[PDB]
Parts: C-alpha cells; sequence; structure tokens
C-alpha cells in the first residue's frame, strides 16, 4: 500500500491438501443402536441342512439380505450312514 | 313407521353388538401343535464382509454353532504402529 516493494517469492495457491483428514462417511443409514468393536462371529438360528448356497465366499454380506436357506423336516436324518459312494 | 308392525331389513337389535353367528375364514392360529413349517431361509444379523468361512455346502447345521464371522471397519486408519521387536 505504501513505498514500493518486491513482489513476494510465492503466491501460487493449491487446493490438493492432505487426504488423511478427509471425511465422507456419514448419512445413507441413520438410526443406530449402541455400537460394537468390528470382527464378531455369528450362530445359527435353528438346526437345518445345505441344500443351497445363496453366498460365495469373499462376497461382502449387508443387513437386510439373505445368506443361506435350511429345510427342517422332523427328526434329523441319523440312522448309520455316513460315508459311502 | 312408528307402528306396532315393521318388517326388519338386515337388524333388528337384539342383543347384537359383536355379531358371531357363523364364520369360518381362514385360520390365523396355530392350532394346539404346529401345522406347516419346514425349510425356511435365513437373513445377516450385520453388514460385513466373509474374510473366513467355516462350514461348507452339504454340511448341516445345527443350533448353538458358528456359521460364518465378519469384520465390519469403520473407523479410519489413525497412525498404528507396527510391530518388529
Amino acid at each position: 500500500m505504501v513505498k514500493e516493494v518486491n513482489v513476494p517469492d510465492i503466491v501460487e495457491v493449491t487446493e490438493v491438501m492432505v487426504k488423511v483428514g478427509d471425511k465422507v462417511a456419514a448419512e445413507q443409514s441413520l438410526i443406530t443402536v449402541e455400537g460394537d468393536k468390528a470382527s464378531m462371529e455369528v450362530p445359527a438360528p435353528f438346526a437345518g441342512v445345505v441344500k443351497e448356497l445363496k453366498v460365495n465366499v469373499g462376497d461382502k454380506v449387508k443387513t437386510g439380505s439373505l445368506i443361506m436357506i435350511f429345510e427342517v423336516e422332523g427328526a434329523a436324518p441319523a440312522a448309520a450312514p455316513a460315508k459311502q459312494e
């Protein structure tokens, strides 16, 4: 503003910034319960037999979808046969 | 219409309030024991990723045992020291 002076050594600008403090995880869900660590094993609801698989190993799962289907018919099959051709 | 002589139209109004009579309709009760319930599909408890399978197709399941394990990670990576010593 006052008294002539040389130009600044730098003046260029950038919009890259860091990518570690970035945040995108939000909404697209809403309504939660409490919380949980991470990995958690799950048990079967009822005894059954794997007749047809729906999901293959390596395929992530989602809440609300299916995984497998069982067919319970009275007493479970058990007499003697176990290994044969 | 105020005479002692009148003919009905649909209801003469007499101890009526719930109207029972005869009505079968589709059954909604289980009736003592169970009726029909064999094959039943099952959904996933929570969203995750198939990291390691426990049961293979063709292997019957049982109540109390496990089936699969998921690893849900919603927290971003921060520092996380390494192990060498």
